[PDB]
């Protein structure tokens, strides 16, 4: 029984992570066989973090520039490479504890642990979402740029989000690791903010669920609503769509409590027009967003 | 900027997890040096678990009874302990992954980090609290026994919890590594339930001053307090009593924001009797208890 925002285990990822020093600049970056893979904005000055050309900046580098540390270890760079808003530093040395690996890009609504770091070293473990608005609300002080994302499955880890940035509503954003950003950010200080954020309708149903599990019932009606019905209060409260796919998505969790999902679908709607009345679910007085299907089924016992 | 439920990384953890078999009972140990830590009731057959002599149960078994295996590799047990309600298993070899560690007993309102494992492969991370009544809210299914909980200081390791057993509300019972139940459970099938459960005061304080660190400041008001007269609103609502000792500790958080303790103690009086009116703190709908304030300090901005 209970229900906690529960992350992978990070061993596999502390042993990828490693300091990289460009002059004044220090940060974090991610080290798989012989390649380190950082923020782009470590080659920044400051002055010019306004409105800085990378590939001028970049090309005024050479490979002695970078300081790359494995702990105490030095890693010589021997090859350096721009790949959208990450830099690649190709390294004398192949990660010895490099894991079964993958970049996976994630979709808005899917979960992910973030190792947060600090001057190539781990410092906590947290569970995140992908906001519809293609921001995270994590949390990330000065030198936690490079800290990554990941999924866990059997083996192999899915790289799925490296940090480059704040926003001024203190929420964060980053790329996959490829560098290509989630959502519509830039590496560098503009007036850009995040835009208007939803609340992830499939997620909330997996809670539900992951409720009843657990034995807190007192929310469930005898009611039932059609999927347009349901989609039409959605759409007033500021939730997403619900479609067929996660009507389908949700079909392990309805047959395992034997509540239909468009019955859930019901217990939502009163809930976001009456509230909780001073209760809870799963120690929460609110509809919480942040657990996928994926993650109440991982967690959830089987019967 | 943000705040998080955030675990220490595992990945020292990790690697002292195995698998314990006795007889049908498959359950987790803890492997540091040449000694495997595992919850004595892997002993047990079933129906003995009602009543069990343990005393009885260990002396009818030998070293050959217990399967110890880290991941592929089997551990031979050489000699086998009891230690109140752990037992110790000596084995060939010396944990080559053993970290520095210590075994620490926690105090009621400390919060650690809990490695759920199945099998002896760590399946998730998560932050826990220990409760007022001695108990955990945690997420643990069949064959999570011998699970951990731990804190890590430097590179030190401080281990402080084994998980045990699940009372009747879903929530946990489990031992220090010294084998003594927290709290007045026993490791036997009998009708014992968790007492009567407090709110953690100086956890609550600790996070409104996390809360004002990232920007929330709407429950602050001009208005202070004495600690007898909050202490009078705490006894009603069922919190724990403050007392100089947890104003002294709140200095540092104090000191950073400029509120007051006492100020901070008037806020959560109004926020006990008024309630949020349909606002939130730190993505919380009601008064948050599981962040200590040492665990504000070590995630929250130093400005
Ligand atoms: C409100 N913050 C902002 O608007 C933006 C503006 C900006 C955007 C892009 C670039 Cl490339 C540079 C500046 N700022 C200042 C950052 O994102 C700081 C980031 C990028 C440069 C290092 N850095 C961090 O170490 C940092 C990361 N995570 C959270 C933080 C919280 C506190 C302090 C620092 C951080
Ligand atoms: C409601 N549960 C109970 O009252 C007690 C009774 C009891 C107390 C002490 C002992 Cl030594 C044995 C039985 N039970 C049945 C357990 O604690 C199960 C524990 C102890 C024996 C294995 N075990 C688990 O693998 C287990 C652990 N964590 C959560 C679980 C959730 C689901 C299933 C199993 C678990």
């Amino acid at each position: 029984s209970g229900f906690r925002k529960m992350a992978f285990p990070s061993g596999k990822v502390e042993g990828c992570m490693v300091q990289v020093t460009c002059g004044t600049t220090t940060l974090n970056g991610l080290w798989l066989d012989d390649v380190v893979y950082c923020p782009r904005h470590v080659i920044c000055t400051s002055e010019d973090m306004l409105n800085p050309n990378y590939e001028d900046l970049l090309i005024r580098k050479s490979n002695h520039n970078f300081l790359v540390q494995a702990g105490n270890v030095q890693l010589r760079v021997i090859g350096h490479s721009m790949q959208n808003c990450v830099l690649k530093l190709k390294v004398d040395t192949a990660n010895p504890k490099t894991p079964k690996y993958k970049f996976v890009r994630i979709q808005p609504g899917q979960t992910f642990s973030v190792l947060a770091c600090y001057n190539g070293s781990p410092s906590g473990v947290y569970q995140c979402a992908m906001r519809p608005n293609f921001t995270i609300k994590g949390s990330f002080l000065n030198g936690s740029c490079g800290s990554v994302g990941f999924n866990i499955d059997y083996d192999c880890v899915s790289f799925c989000y490296m940090h480059h940035m704040e926003l001024p509503t203190g929420v964060h954003a980053g790329t996959d690791l490829e560098g290509n950003f989630y959502g519509p950010f830039v590496d560098r200080q503009t007036a850009q903010a995040a835009g208007t954020d939803t609340t992830i309708t499939v997620n909330v149903l997996a809670w539900l669920y992951a409720a009843v599990i657990n034995g807190d019932r007192w929310f469930l009606n005898r009611f039932t609503t059609t999927l347009n019905d349901f989609n039409l209060v959605a759409m007033k409260y500021n939730y997403e769509p619900l479609t067929q796919d996660h009507v389908d998505i949700l079909g392990p969790l309805s047959a395992q409590t034997g509540i239909a999902v468009l019955d859930m679908c019901a217990s939502l709607k009163e809930l976001l027009q009456n509230g909780m009345n001073g209760r809870t679910i799963l120690g929460s007085a609110l509809l919480e967003d942040e657990f996928t299907p994926f993650d109440v089924v991982r967690q959830c016992s089987g019967v």
